[PDB]
């Protein structure tokens, strides 16, 4: 049977699903690790023990325990990101969509969800892999990994909560794909890992980590990169946050063992209830438990690894959206709200910059403020709002990505860069938010091909070329079919806009602002 | 003309090639069998029909259809093993390097490539025979043979895909050398067949097979022997895999004729795409289509043939490398990777032993684990990594070879044993891999004599003594020129280390571990 597959872990039985008036097989909820519960909470993942009998992979698995967004109850704009299954610490599963008839040995794509390392689910409707698997004939995999304290509580030195375990969950699912995807018709020598936001940062982290490099072929990074300011912390900062988490739950803090034991007796929701209290600064776009530069998963600092070419050399395709920062301001900065145009006073602009570059002294805050203010029109509310939006996006996503791409390209085997600036016709978020962080995903997963979702015909056409670019790149290392997306090179630095207009090629994506964020401000904060 | 040679099959025209500031003649691509295409796929080879006119033997022939390594695109360490010519089922050719001026009747050496019986090419740069032909004045021949399903699909009972045809390809090239090498100045009564890994196992198979014995004089086996656990299967297992291959390609499986007809209509790459899906166990160092103990090429089981002295009696020179197993763990076991020191956890060690002795029950896995674990330091990552490396190498190469050599020596006419443990100064593979499977070949073929390859002067000197040992042994049955490599005897069991230090003689190569693999574990698995 087409729905029965024999893996090295045991037999698994899928389910047939309809897609654009046709059908494909889906194997939902395949376990790849032992449930990280009880004493295994905070520990490195262990491989799933093989099972006898047939594993029912006909329904989505649980989502990992995470903070749930309740800012706009029932608003589809925000709820489409929340867990749509019951949450459970027993959440280490992967999902596979396989073309029908079963391919023999085709291109594989593995999706790694984002969510700032504190949330995310592989089961969301925008991540439904049937459209891409079907339209491009690829075997599409989506994995899961522990987030929040469960995935990233870090007490360096302890083997009980070493940190980075959520990245080790990702690695284990990739080990499983490498080892078993051939039975589903996937080619283990042609797997592309791709992800957005924290998922894109994760993809970049597996490209850097010696221990993950051999498990995949190529990579796609969407609005995220490994060196993002919110994507990692030192082992000392990770320790300080773990201790502060324990302090919030009245834990004995005399030894790592005492702290970890206490944290393990707490119900999941007790950890999530105080998670946000450990941030060191009043800040925006900062998450509590994220990867740690531990000397193992990351052998040295991310920057020296980038400088010395200490990373997987292959092809990469990556890019950013026009208004990466808007939703972080909506959710966390004074003066911004969902139902108003959010014109910002100079006072709110300034408290907004303080929130956006939490680690800066007064001189640094003045350098950012000057760089983003039009002094011939300083009380223009629209300009203040847009300037703040760009500050958040440039500092947190764009400039870190541009720095990663220029460092990568020097040693890599091929780079394709994009700038996604299409505002969807059916967007439910207000206009001031522009092309929002996460909104290129629906085009990557082909949602505009389904009539009921109400996209325009040109949006469907855009979705189809993006999917074909992503799959063609996954298959060959080049998004182009033998109008050209030019290669990004050290010298030329070309990239394309990705929207409904005829392709335009440009150069040096946000160079002006990124020289400020990647060279000047850091020098400024280091001297003062 | 020195480049024109008249053989029993027709005239062939060679090409003059430069070597170490001198020159020799090369006759590349001489056909020895009819192309095994169309309805001849899976069939025994047929002798090449003589041709009129002159055969252009100035360029390398195609390589046989095989799985291609893409784990490290462009890495020279791995690509030096991949086909460097176009692949084609039309691949049955041999290559000859002849000293200049043309010898009258000199020592002949025939190289049989390895590659686990699923890959390999006679045209690789490490197999360039000009250095050895030139430096030692031998006529050097390299043959080819079908690998993968093309060479070893076995449906015992059928004459259409009887199995072992790849070994019959080897035999036919040897028949051709026996019959025609005199015209190239070679002495047909003094031919030494030599090969590495599956090539060394093949050499041992022609020593056992009654039908191949009279076609050569002496033999050299490098890191491989006929009784290796991965080198053969029963006719029942061969049948089960052929049927499973057919099942993977939606073949009618009602009769051998139906299955074979279906398999013959498939394009080469369709067979290679699913080849790895027929292995019975999750395993490492196991290949899908290998020789079958069929009652014809091998009259009875390999072990009873060894026990009863049913094999060619002559002299043999053979040996092993220090870390035969490392690359198989890199490529197939969790926790190992090219760019890290690969320190293994106890968990990865254990899943590694399961993968390495696929055919063992739990008690057997416990016996291997206990034998290779230092219990005073069980979490030592380096020790776990090295222990696993030794398990793979001892079980797959060393102990099978030691068993073959002790059985052979009882009836043979002279044995010389070696242990190659020199790690090359210019090795591109990480340190943890040690003296890798296949890395003595470059010394046997004299690559260190070419300055541009960057070896040390002592490496050049080592290469020169190995080449002179191999050629002197091929010419006389003794590697020594009238410091001595002592004869391996039943009583003394002496062998030498082969490296840049002064020769040291030792005894009983890995006896302790090999008594475990050759006597205890098999008894254990047979009783339980
Ligand atoms: O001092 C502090 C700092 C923060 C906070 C507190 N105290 C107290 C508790 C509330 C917490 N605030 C809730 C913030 C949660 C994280 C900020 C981001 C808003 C929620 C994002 C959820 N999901 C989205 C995701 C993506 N795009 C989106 C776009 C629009 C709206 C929501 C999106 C892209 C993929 C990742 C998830
Ligand atoms: O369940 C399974 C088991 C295996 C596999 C799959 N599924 C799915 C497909 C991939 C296949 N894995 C690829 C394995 C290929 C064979 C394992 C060995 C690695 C490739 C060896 C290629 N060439 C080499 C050869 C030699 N020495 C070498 C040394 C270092 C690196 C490569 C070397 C010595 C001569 C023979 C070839
Ligand atoms: C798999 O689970 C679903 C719902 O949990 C159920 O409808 C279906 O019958 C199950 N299949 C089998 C054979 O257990
Ligand atoms: C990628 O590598 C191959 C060989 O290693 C080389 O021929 C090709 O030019 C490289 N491409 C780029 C964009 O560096
Ligand atoms: C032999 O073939 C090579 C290339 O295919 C060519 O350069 C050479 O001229 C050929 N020799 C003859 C006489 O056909
Ligand atoms: C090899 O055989 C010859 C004669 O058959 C004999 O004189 C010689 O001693 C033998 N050598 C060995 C090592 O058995």
């Amino acid at each position: 049977s087409e729905l029965l597959v024999n893996t090295k872990s045991g037999k698994v039985m899928g389910t047939r699903v309809p897609v654009l008036s046709s059908h494909i097989s889906a194997f939902l909820g395949i376990p790849f690790a032992e449930p990280p519960v009880g004493n295994m909470r905070f520990r490195r993942p262990e491989p799933k023990k093989p099972w006898s009998g047939v594993w029912n992979a006909s329904t989505y698995p649980n989502n990992c325990q995470q903070y749930v967004d309740e800012q706009f109850p029932g608003f589809s704009g925000s709820e489409m990101w929340n867990p749509n299954r019951e949450m459970s610490e027993d959440c280490l599963y992967l999902n596979i969509w396989v073309p029908s008839p079963r391919p023999k040995s085709t291109t594989v794509m593995v999706w790694i969800y984002g969510g700032g390392f504190y949330s995310g689910s592989s089961t969301l409707d925008v991540y439904n892999g049937k459209y891409l698997a079907y339209t491009e004939e690829v075997v599409l995999v989506s994995l899961s990994y522990r987030v929040g304290a469960f995935g990233f509580l870090a007490l360096h030195g302890s083997q009980e909560a070493p940190g980075n375990v959520g990245l080790l969950d990702q690695r284990m699912a990739l080990q499983w794909v490498h080892d078993n995807i051939q039975f589903f018709g996937g080619d283990p020598k042609t797997v592309t890992i791709f992800g957005e936001s924290a998922g894109g940062a994760s993809v970049g982290m597996h490209i850097l980590s010696p221990g993950s490099r051999d498990l995949f072929r190529r990579a796609i990074l969407q609005s995220g990169s490994p060196n993002c300011p919110w994507a990692s912390v030192s082992v000392a900062e990770g320790r300080r946050r773990a201790v502060e988490l324990g302090r919030n739950l009245n834990c004995n803090l005399n030894s790592d063992e005492e702290l970890i034991h206490c944290l393990r007796e707490k119900k999941p929701q007790e950890l999530i209830d105080v998670e946000w209290n450990v941030l060191p600064f009043d800040s925006i776009f900062r998450f509590s438990f994220v990867p740690v530069i531990d000397g193992e998963f990351f052998p040295t600092s991310l920057e020296s690894m980038l400088n010395s070419g200490n990373f997987k050399k292959t092809q990469i395709l990556l890019g950013v959206n026009k208004d990466e920062g808007s939703f972080f301001l909506l959710y966390g900065a004074p003066g911004f709200s969902k139902d108003s145009e959010s014109k910002i006073s100079r006072e709110d602009f300034m408290s907004g910059v303080k929130l956006s570059v939490p680690h800066a002294n007064d001189l640094g805050l003045d350098a950012v403020t000057l760089q983003y203010t039009d002094w011939m029109d300083d009380n223009n509310g629209i300009k203040n709002r847009d300037g703040l939006d760009d500050i958040v996006g440039d500092h947190n996503v764009i400039c870190p990505l541009m720095h990663f791409v220029n460092k990568y390209t020097k040693f890599g085997n091929g780079t394709y860069l994009y700038f996604f600036n299409h505002r969807a016709s059916n967007l439910v978020w207000p206009e001031w938010m522009g092309v929002i962080h996460g909104y290129e995903i629906e085009f990557v997963f082909g949602l505009p091909l389904v009539k009921e979702l109400n996209y325009t015909a040109e949006e469907e056409a855009l979705s189809r070329r993006i999917m074909h670019y992503w799959a063609t790149f996954a298959k060959t290392g080049n998004p182009n079919e033998p109008s050209k997306w030019p290669l990004f090179t050290t010298k030329e630095q070309k990239f394309i806009d990705l929207n409904t207009e005829p392709m335009k090629v440009h150069q040096r994506l946000r160079v002006q602002m990124c020289v400020f964020w990647n060279q000047f401000l850091p020098k400024l904060l280091n001297a003062t």
